[PDB]
């Protein structure tokens, strides 16, 4: 898309070690995320790094409903989404479910 379909603050780890509870701008542009250091002086501005969850999965944390683990085969890593509010909880993956993919299908045999 290019496009933002929502955008918003995360909890996440981070510090030196990436240890710490620190707060980061998330911002949805369809199926990819962007995350920043800091808050852009607009939408030209390049992000500090993205987030490939075309078909991802999220799954909630037993311990921490606001805690969402992000996998999927198209995913870089495993991820971690801490969310601030039981609104943006399930907004939050709501709206990256309610955006198209882009990545060609996979077969899974």
């Amino acid at each position: 898309m290019g496009s933002v379909e929502y955008s918003g603050y995360l909890q996440k780890t981070g510090g030196k070690f990436y240890k710490k509870n620190q707060t980061r701008y998330f911002e949805l542009r369809g199926p990819m995320l962007c995350y920043w250091k800091r808050r852009p002086s607009g939408p030209h501005v390049s992000p500090t790094g993205t987030i490939d969850l075309t078909n991802a999965r999220f799954v909630e944390n037993p311990k921490d409903p606001r805690s969402w683990t992000i996998e999927g085969d198209h995913l870089s890593k495993t991820f971690t989404l801490t969310a601030d509010t039981e609104e943006q909880r399930e907004a939050w993956v709501r709206e990256m479910s309610k955006v198209k993919p882009e990545n060609r299908e996979q077969l899974e045999h």
